[PDB]
């Protein structure tokens, strides 16, 4: 029901917030250094530190630029902020295996 922080238990989202993008809340990525993720979108999200300003450079998700979403708590990198679009504006990508479920 809630899904926190795998490495330090930091209150991050909620599975009533998670948000099917084109159809579906899990979106299997890879970025330009070959890493495969596991992506949940969310709606909403809490307990992160957004840093640096957005990129849209190779961002998974038309019309959208992304922030690294760390762990406010402990640095862990948990995903990404996305921002700029339209319907939503806004949502989070989180790496699915980085969180624990409760
Ligand atoms: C030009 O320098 C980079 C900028 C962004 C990235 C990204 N890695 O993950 C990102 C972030 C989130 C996204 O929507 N898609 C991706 O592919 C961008 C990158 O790879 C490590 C870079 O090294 C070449
Ligand atoms: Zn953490």
């Amino acid at each position: 029901s809630i899904f926190r922080c795998r490495q330090c238990g930091q209150t991050i989202s909620r599975r009533d917030w998670l948000l099917p993008m084109g159809g579906d809340h899990e979106h299997v990525v890879f970025n330009p250094a070959g890493m495969i993720f596991r992506v949940w979108c969310f709606s909403l999200a809490q307990g992160l530190r957004l840093i640096g300003a957005p990129s849209g450079e190779f961002s998974w998700f038309k019309g959208y630029d992304w922030t690294i979403a760390l762990c406010g708590q402990c640095g862990s990198h948990l995903g990404w902020h996305y921002e700029g679009g339209s319907q939503p504006q806004t949502f989070f990508g989180l790496i699915k295996d980085r969180l624990a479920e409760g």
